Formats: C-alpha cells, structure tokens, sequence
C-alpha cells in the first residue's frame, strides 16, 4: 500500500516516529506486509480547507483490495485519529481519497502484480 | 470536493488571496457547499511539458457527483482561465485530471460520505 | 500523459537531463506524442518504504489509453531501470500507480478530450 498525507502543519510539529507508526498501524490494519508499505508525509502546504487555513490535511491511501465500504470507513477513524493526536489536525479537516487498485495497475520491482 | 494545483511559478508569484478565490469559484462551478471545498497549492516544482519548462501547471480535481462531460469542459475554462490570468500559466500547459469519487472511497471525520 | 515521481533521493542527485530523458523515453513505450507528455519530479521528501529511509519513489502515470496488462509490465520495467541508473534507487523501492483515463476526465486546454 501507498499512504501519502499532504497538510499545512509544520514540519517541526511532525513527531519523530511518525512514518514508522503509520507503516505499522496500516500493516495491522490492511493485513499487508510491513515491508511493503510505503509512506509520505508533506508538511508545510499551502492549503485550505473550507476557505480556511487553520490545520488540515488532505490524504490518499492505495492497495490491492483491501479497500471497501467498511474497512474505509474504519481506516478513517484510524488515520484521523493519528492526525488528530500526532497532528493536532481536527479530524472535520482530513479527507482521504481510497483508491482499490488493480493488480496490474500497481507498479513495483520493474513489473505489476499481474 | 478537493483541488490541487502543482506548478513550477514560483511561491511569490501567486497571489495572496488564490486559495480564497479557488474555494469560492468552485463552489459556484460545483454547486457544492464552500465549507467542503479544499484547496492546495504547490509552486516551485521541477515540471516540464512536451520537455520545456516553461510555465505549466498539473491538477486535479476530485468530487463526489459533478463530475462529466459537459461539466468538466465547464470546470476546465473556470481553471485554466484563473491560471492563466492569476499565475500567467498558458492553458495549452495545463493538465486537470478529474476523479468522479464513490462517497464510499472518500474519508472525512473518522469516516466516509456513504 | 503526466508522469509524476515523488522521492526521498536530494535536488542535488537529479541530473541535468532526467526529466527530458524521462519525456524522450515515455513518448517511446506509449506511441504518445512527447510534446504532450508532462513530467514532475519532487525530490527531499519526508518518505519510508518498509519503514526504512533509504532511497524510494513513489510515482503515478496517467494516460488516455496505452495503460493495460503487458504495458503497464513494460513501463514499470523502463521507469525503474531508470530509477535505478539516475537516481539509484532500488526497483524494490519504487510504486508507480497507473491510471487509464477517460477523455472526458481530462482537462487541457481551457476544455477536455472529449
Ligand atoms: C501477501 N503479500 C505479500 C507481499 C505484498 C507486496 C505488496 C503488496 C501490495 C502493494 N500494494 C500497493 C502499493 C502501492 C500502491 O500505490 C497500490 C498498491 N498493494 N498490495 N501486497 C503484498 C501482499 O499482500
Ligand atoms: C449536497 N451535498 C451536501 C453536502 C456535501 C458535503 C461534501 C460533499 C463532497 C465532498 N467531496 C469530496 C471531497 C474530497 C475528495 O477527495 C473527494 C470528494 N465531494 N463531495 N458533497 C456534499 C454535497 O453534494
Ligand atoms: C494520437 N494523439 C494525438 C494527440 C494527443 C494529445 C494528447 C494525448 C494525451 C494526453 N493524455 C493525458 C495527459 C494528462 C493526463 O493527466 C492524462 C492523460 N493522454 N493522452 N494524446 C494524444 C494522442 O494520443
């Protein structure tokens, strides 16, 4: 999976530890291998979010299936939960756009999955 | 709905009011509510197209509904014209792909718009 | 096309040349027209692969047509041996998301393709 979270917070308000929290809770709660998660943060952005500036973040997760109604919505609480007490980003300023990719649609290790 | 906007302009060239005037336009556009518009904006990047680097500009555009063939000619006139009048990016260097989200695939407040 | 590759590689590492190299040698896997073809590279990003820090990309492509099993097999092979040579990143550290979009879905132009 690809887990890229793009936010006008600092980079110095970004904890150490951070990536690795991410790449474990999305591991534990995709069921895919740590080893393969790949993870993105880009702080600093000039962004808005209803036509305000106070924290936000705008975020995209992709995998090979895993990717569905109710494991959406539980990813969701997951991630806004991490933004919210790593981030201090209100979790009514986060969107996530999920995107279920196909097997051979997934680049990696000069071939796809499929 | 969430709009983005990478460019190589440089960060002083975009006016200070830019995210603002996004939000507002594309609410109209959209006829989407302006409290659910987010905007990011990402100047000084490392682009070219067709190999030049002369200014250019590549966006997206992701909503809920609102999104076809009529609407997006429609959506592409109101971005390119503000990118080119604001940013002095020509539309013939602009690229906007847009996605026709599944509320279900779309994360907000510890979960999705399904 | 628009051919977008995020990395943790620094500024300093891209060579003179990768983004028209990157131009020349897409127009030649996918028949498109390079004067068409986009390209964008995001060096000094804050990015882990596996939780490790070592040098990774995370990458999409987007085009109308061209994107299907064997090519998509065939790109990822040109974009990591590229990778590879220039900025001497692992193939096994590389994700590239292909996206085959709709006409109507693309933007350019003060319009759409379709
Ligand atoms: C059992 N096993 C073992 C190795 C593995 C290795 C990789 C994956 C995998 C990678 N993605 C993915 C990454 C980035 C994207 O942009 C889109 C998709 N989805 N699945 N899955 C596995 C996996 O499921
Ligand atoms: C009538 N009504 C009311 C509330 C509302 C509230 C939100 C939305 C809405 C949000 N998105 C969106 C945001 C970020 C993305 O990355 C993708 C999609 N699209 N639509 N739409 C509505 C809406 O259409
Ligand atoms: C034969 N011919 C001629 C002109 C042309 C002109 C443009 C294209 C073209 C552009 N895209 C594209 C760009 C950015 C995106 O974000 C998504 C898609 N895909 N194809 N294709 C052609 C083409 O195939």
């Amino acid at each position: 999976p690809m887990f890229i979270v793009n936010t006008n917070v600092p980079r110095a308000s970004v904890p150490d530890g951070f990536l690795s929290e991410l790449t474990q809770q999305l591991a534990q709660a995709t069921g895919k291998p740590p080893q393969y998660i790949a993870v993105h943060v880009v702080p600093d952005q000039l962004m808005a979010f209803g036509g305000s500036s106070e924290p936000c973040a705008l975020c995209s997760l992709h995998s090979i299936g895993k990717i569905g109604g109710a494991q959406n919505r539980s990813y969701s609480k997951l991630l806004c939960g991490l933004l919210a007490e790593r981030l201090r980003i209100s979790p009514d300023r986060v969107y996530i756009n999920y995107y279920d990719m196909n097997a051979a649609n997934v680049g990696w290790n000069n071939s796809t999955f499929a």
